[PDB]
């Protein structure tokens, strides 16, 4: 049943004018700013707006705007310029909240809030607090946050409002966060699940560009990040930290795009307790240095990527120019596989501490530190199968190598070949080897060393056997363990162990003794 | 009874733009001299006039509305309500048929159908059965199906109209679909074609979560997928069926999370014909059992992927508490690259049947079946390059080995150090190698073990020969072959081949016999 | 319920044009002054005011759309027809133009030109020279552009008005480029930076697909290739030129779907200057060839991949069917990681010229060239480990190789089984290995040869020495370096180089000349 009543200006008219309304009524409101041709029904107590009086081309209009509106929250409804004059920060958090969600799941709550095109000046932090909130832009520079914040403060921080809950299924996609070198944080994430990232930026903030703690299975497609940190004050471009309950884990980067920081790239902080980062993936990125005119030059002093976390997976990235280490790790069980590294200060990869279980496998590239090496001589065994420039070492772990010893195959045991020398790792053990050359004069090599005494020095190694195409050509003496001469073979040379005598079985099978004077 | 049109420019435009009127239509003419504003109105197979605005900016909205609804049609268009209690499928399944395409590429033809946040109670299949339709909503959670569906038919069918030919270019995205713990497929793909799938989640659906059969060359990026499958009647969380006719391929799941399902998480099935599954990949992705409390404990027992295919890529992947093998094998050439496996009850990869020339590569992990290994003893060829906690065979192929033998670099044959055991994994065959310690005592040493004419049984481990700093050291008698005198260096000893006496040459180049007795 | 009438102008002309007015009939008056636009309708027994359109509210609902219309430029706005008939190529220029931009980062401008579906006929080329551009359709065949450009020119010229300076931040999303087989390029991209591209088409253009020079640090991801090129004019899918100043790098191919094409699938041009192209990846993708009924049949005689750069990343890549080699190499540090290669008339892998350092790692594959291998034997060193079918070395560089020997471990050097041969690649150096058989009658054994003369000569390999259970067998003679007798153990034979005598020192510790006749 419809009962049209008299039209009436604005929807606040409504109840001034019906203040007894009964069921079945229906009012148009006619000069109501930009609701006119909204029209409302009494139904169950109260005035419902209904789509199914389109007669009027303003009604129908009114109708498919508000279809049209549940695509995003535009932060323009909500009295942001985007002119980079104006301050936006209100705005843009009214836009936010006007987002009814909740914490964790929160499903069938949630949006987009979206940023047209501009430059949005931004004084003060920006919240996000409930889950399934996406913050959209324009593109990855077509939209541009600009702060002015200088507290150590995040333009945008995303943390849940009780923080025994997590926030779900947040992210950010299409946008630049421009710290203007100021001391404030790009983006805050913490005690975040399932987050999706999408091409967006962080560059210029003096203090963390993106700060993460406890964050969990969070995509991060596509970021770039340069000029961000401070090394003097242990801020980085990315720095991940456990927290003191939990950890950050599942914490994808790919296709990321690292550039020119002050601070570390990549730092994670597994400090805040016993439950380390784990399982935290890099796949495809670039770790793009300062300063390309020299080493040291104008680059910090400071590794492209501190790895302090377990189980991390760094796949087919690129990394160039660092005053450090490019990979300085604590902990077990990371994987650098497909990576390329090219001139560094120290190693490519630095296992520190009790490092162990790590491997580099498919690695290559050029210029670690001088007198150094791709990677360390670590406490604990890891494993390596990769080819770098001056390296010797090809596939081994712990202190077992294969490896190119002057263009001859070889299989060392704690010792290798570095430049003219050879290194014995472990200073209180001997070193054995084989080596197996192409030439008729070294044939097939055996050698080994006495204990040097120091770790990581050199020994020389001596020949004990050469295996050849016309001779076996032992360099010390053949010292016969006693055998019983029924298990000997037809021209066999053996010590009795029955009366301690050398004998030889000719190849009649008779045992004879061999005469001594 | 009103559905507006877009307007035109004169009453002569409004047969030659709508030739299929129907009734209420409702159109304005904009640009048609002193008629300009009239609002035309088809019943009774004629155009009335109805209404005649003087203002003509009402029309050029209509015109703006009119080019915003082309970049997606959204389903409370057709009546949902998205409130979680209206049914919504029949609105939803007229949005979808709103959009007019056809099968294969159909050129220029299809759309988005975006849902908005909110909850859609899905009581019965809908159907998606022509190329270029997306599914699109608000986020993963934001926007969320709750299916009704008890009888094992999918909350949403992508199948092409006609099954000769294929469906191309559909997907979800920014969605979830929640099976309530009833009996229904979250998604069924068939026939499929170039799908693009992206961040959506299927979760707790009781038949299989996502259902495959015979798709080709699609991506899908950043799925998560929970608590699917029934164990006892064969569904899981993602079925890979090949079907009758051909097979399912290029399916590439990057960065997924795969937790809790009831099923394996992903199984392949290359039943249906002679053609299997292949060149499927997951780049990423996460494989997390049900109960972290305790293993078994209530984790169901089946593989975290079951994989009945050829040409897999599962690249740095996760594996995390399985009651099963993690990863078991049947099919040639998988690849299992920069995987970690943590606790299980099988074998991190278990290579079953005729499986050969599978590749386990930079792969690490702990706690496999009590008694087992991080991957079997397989009957045909397949490769290792990796370093297992508790395992000490690092690369080999069938069985040749390079192995840690307690310290030693060690390049066994048919034998391999497990605990304090050596294992002879072929009974019919003796075992040799060489084993190259850092202790004097050891030096280079051979080694080997009479066949055991039982597969995979205890050994022990003979020393052959010792090369040490001070002698080579045979265990077993010299046996001399007889050589020619004029084949001898100086200071040689040998048998002689013209008359097999054990002689000396000298070092002056004089031969002389061994004095016998 | 509703009946509408024609209109009338004056409330007062209701009555005098309907004296009979029905239940439900409704009327708009529509010269009334201000009470134009009021809607009547008769209930009961009077005309009572229901509705009303209110003129000077339409201004503020226009405020609305406005907003909404923040979200892209939509082409249709600019007179597209999208019907595949009309030409639309100025009105999709015109819309491209109205953005408004300038060049490099251009922070704060820029934004999406959205194609809705349909097909878009394209007769010259329409060109993006603004930094922040994205061209965004409705799905990947969805919209779809249809070239008729026949001089070669692009479809789509993204490049920088000023060449001075870069294009950033540009992109294609969910839309097809179809040439209609006419010679056109798809898309060509020149000096651009940080581009983001997903699921684009690219099918059937004569020229190049898509043409890429000097472009920097652009991810690409889900791209569809297919029917491109013309192997006679040396057009290619995708054709990567460094230019003449600089180089393309950091350009991601992720989940690319490369098919059928009648140049290579990827050809990489390092010709224009000195700085070759670089650090650009393969993650994922999909190189198929044109004819699968048979090989050469109708394929083209060109490489899946012509790789003429340094540090590529082709990372678990399928390569399927082609007239050449899968992979032809002209650079440095390439990495081909877990990849699979089925079925080519050349080499997986051609490692040619100078080619060094390049990695292939955790792969397989079957069929390559009759009589060739799954890599060539090149000049410079490189780096191997992985099993394919038909392939004995599993890990190694340069001459270096760790091998199957008809069923034993083989280190070898200079030296490798190839079917029933032994080649030998440098003729001008011995050859040298070690096998260990699981066998009693081989053992441990010793095999070299001489230096053949010829490069990659079959060559026959001596036994020198086995080393099995029953005893040390030398092939050769024992040929002693003399050293001093205090050095010898107990059980000791060797020359004495006091007098180069044959001496024993026995199980007594006394040292005795071993008589000689």
């Amino acid at each position: 049943k419809t009962r049209w009543l008299n039209p009436v200006a604005t929807f606040a008219d409504i109840a001034t004018t019906y203040p007894n309304p009964q069921h079945g009524d229906t009012v148009m409101v006619t000069d109501d700013g930009e609701n006119s041709g909204s029209v409302y029904r009494y139904e169950n107590g109260q005035w419902n707006l209904t789509q199914k009086h389109n007669d009027l081309a303003i009604a129908d209009v009114q109708n498919k705007i508000g279809i049209l509106k549940t695509i995003a929250v535009n932060v323009k409804e909500f009295g942001t310029k985007g002119d980079g004059v104006t301050d936006d920060t209100v705005a843009i958090q009214n836009a936010i909240n006007s987002i009814v969600s909740s914490l964790n799941n929160a499903s069938g709550q949630g949006g987009i809030v979206y940023f047209p095109t501009g430059t949005y000046k931004v004084t003060s932090k920006i919240t996000i607090n409930k889950s399934n909130i996406r913050l959209v832009g324009a593109g990855m520079s077509a939209t541009c946050i600009k702060s002015t914040i200088t507290n150590g403060n995040p333009v945008f921080e995303f943390v849940p409002s009780d923080t025994a809950q997590r926030l779900c299924f947040v992210g950010i996609e299409k946008m630049c966060i421009d710290g203007q070198n100021n001391d404030c944080i790009g983006v805050s994430l913490k005690k975040i699940s399932l987050g999706r990232f999408l091409d967006f930026g962080v560059r210029y903030c003096a203090n963390h560009g993106l700060y993460i703690e406890e964050v969990w299975d969070t995509n991060i497609i596509g970021l770039y990040n340069t000029d961000n940190g401070d090394l003097a004050r242990n801020k980085h471009g990315v720095y991940i930290y456990n927290g003191t309950s939990d950890n950050s884990n599942r914490l994808l980067f790919i296709a990321c795009h690292f550039e020119a920081n002050n601070g570390s790239h990549v730092y994670f902080d597994s400090t805040g307790n016993r439950r380390r980062n784990g399982n935290n993936q890099f796949i495809g990125c670039k770790f793009h240095g300062k300063d390309p005119s020299a080493l040291p030059g104008n680059n910090p002093n400071t590794p492209h990527m501190y790895l302090d976390g377990d189980v991390t997976y760094v796949m087919n990235c690129y990394f160039y120019q660092c005053n450090n280490d490019f990979i300085k790790v604590k902990g077990d069980r990371n994987k650098i596989i497909g990576c390329d590294f090219y001139n560094c200060t120290g190693y490519f990869v630095n296992l520190t501490g009790t490092s162990m279980l790590n491997v580099i496998d498919g690695c290559s590239g050029q210029y670690f530190g001088s007198g150094l090496a791709p990677f360390n001589n670590p406490t604990n065994e890891n494993f390596f199968c990769s080819d770098f420039i001056g390296e010797n070492r090809k596939l081994g772990w712990n202190r077992s190598y294969i490896l190119d010893q002057g263009g001859r195959l070889a299989l060392f045991q704690n010792v290798y070949r570095s430049g003219a020398n050879f290194i014995q790792p472990k200073g209180t053990n001997a070193s054995f080897g084989i080596q197996i050359a192409d030439n008729t004069v070294d044939g097939v090599a055996f050698v080994g060393a006495n204990a040097s005494g120091t770790d990581n020095s050199n020994v020389t190694l001596t020949t004990l056997l050469n295996v050849t195409l016309d001779g076996i050509k032992p360099k010390v003496p053949i010292t016969f363990t006693p055998v019983t001469a029924s298990s000997t073979l037809n021209n066999s040379l053996f010590v009795d162990s029955a009366d301690n005598k050398l004998k030889f079985k000719d190849n009649t099978g008779t045992v004879k003794i061999v005469t001594l004077t």
